[PDB]
């Protein structure tokens, strides 16, 4: 029983952590068969321009002057490449503890297990969740960069982002490991906007299953409704519209408690003109939403990753 | 920059979890050096949970008995022995990849990192607190016993927890890594609901001291209160009572904000009996008290001026 904010094992991206060093600059990079991921601005972030002009900042730039620390024994690099973002470190050393992965774009709404990375070493693994507005609310000092976030499939780290700066507002802001940044933003200095960040619908429908999952009901009543009987009530209380693909991803988590997902929506109205402030809604009162309908599955069913 | 429910690293403990196999009961077990240490009951039967004799059942069995498999390879038992509520199964291959290792035994109040796993392999990583009342807020399912707890201090896994049992209230019940119990606990079928979950003082005013860092300042202590008559009303709240000790741990986080003590103490209050009315602690609506002082430094580490 219970229900937590469960992360994934980090063991299998421990074991690829490196540090890599440019000039003055360093902060963490990700050691693949024989190529090691890194944010591109860790080559002209020493003179800070404000702008830097990444096209030009690697041609000068040779194999020797990067340096990058596999904890102790120094790796060589022996050529470096830029996917529009990112820098790739061909290194001589394939990493022996390399776990099947893959590279995968994840869309907002979707989750995932970052490893706080500093120097190269670990420090900490949570669960957050890709916001709206392209963005993530995490737990990032400087020295981070670098850092990944990633998902499993019985053997397969997945991974989905790499930390490159922090916006004004609080919260950080990545790219993929092909490069593209996670909406319109430049990994230069220059000042963005955050975005109109909304409470995910769909991940707090999930949610509430979770609660009659382990079981606490609490608040099933009131005249189960339609698709479009919550849409514009959405729009009020600054909830994202929930549309019927996500009602057809709601189907495992209906089939199993609940009668419809339609039935779960009228619940969900009533928690909006209500607030609980008396009992928690299985773990607080604000609602949560950083699950996805497929962590609850993998959480009610103890999926195991070898 | 943030905050957020970070747990440890679970590389090094992932490396020493095993799949222990007695007759028809499988659990999980920790595989140190070259002992398994797995929760006492895998030997018991259904039939027999009424009052087990572990002395009377540990006899009857033998080191073929247990089978202890590393993922695909067996181990090969060569003893066993029991301090009580564990099962130490001496084994004949030494693990390469023991960390460097420590028995710790925690408060109530202190928090640690908890590695779900199910037949030897990992489902998740979460952090969590041992509560007052001696009981954790987890998430298990059948067979997640030899899940274990634990710290690490930059080079080392200080093991705290080994999780035993479900109790009917919903919360956890477990042993240290020497095989006692955290409470009134035994591994036997009476009631045990264990009564009177109590909230943490020293770690809530922590996390709200957190809160100071990262922008929110709207909590303000306009007077002040002594250690005991904080005490009063934190006996009719169902709040820990905070000693001198607590306020020692608290003394770094009092200094590098500025905020006494007892200064933060009296800012309780105007969050108690006026609610919420729409205010959000910069990550929800209730009082989180599983945010000991050494958390809040270790995440946001900030500057003391002097």
């Amino acid at each position: 029983s219970g229900f937590r904010k469960m992360a994934f094992p980090s063991g299998k991206v421990e074991g690829c952590m490196v540090q890599v060093t440019c000039g003055t600059t360093t902060l963490n990079g990700l050691w693949l068969d024989d190529v090691v991921y890194c944010p591109r601005h860790v080559i002209s972030t020493s003179e800070d321009m404000l702008n830097p002009n990444y096209e030009d900042l690697l041609i000068r730039k040779s194999n020797h002057n990067f340096l990058v620390q596999a904890g102790n024994v120094q790796l060589r690099v022996i050529g470096h490449s830029m996917q529009n973002c990112v820098l790739k470190l061909k290194v001589d050393t394939a990493n022996p503890k390399t776990p099947k992965y893959k590279f995968v774009r994840i869309q907002p709404g979707q989750t995932f297990s970052v490893l706080a990375c500093y120097n190269g070493s670990p420090s900490g693994v949570y669960q957050c969740a890709m916001r709206p507005n392209f963005t993530i609310k995490g737990s990032f000092l400087n020295g981070s960069c670098g850092s990944v976030g990633f998902n499993i499939d019985y053997d397969c780290v997945s991974f989905c982002y790499m930390h490159h700066m922090e916006l004004p507002t609080g919260v950080h802001a990545g790219t993929d490991l092909e490069g593209n940044f996670y909406g319109p933003f430049v990994d230069r200095q220059t000042a963005q906007a955050a975005g109109t960040d909304t409470t995910i619908t769909v991940n707090v429908l999930a949610w509430l299953y979770a609660a009659v999952i382990n079981g606490d009901r609490w608040f099933l009543n009131r005249f189960t409704t339609t698709l479009n009987d919550f849409n514009l009530v959405a729009m009020k209380y600054n909830y994202e519209p929930l549309t019927q693909d996500h009602v057809d991803i709601l189907g495992p988590l209906s089939a199993q408690t609940g009668i419809a997902v339609l039935d779960m929506c009228a619940s969900l109205k009533e928690l909006l003109q209500n607030g609980m402030n008396g009992r928690t809604i299985l773990g607080s009162a604000l609602l949560e939403d950083e699950f996805t309908p497929f962590d609850v599955v993998r959480q009610c069913s103890g999926v195991t990753f070898q």
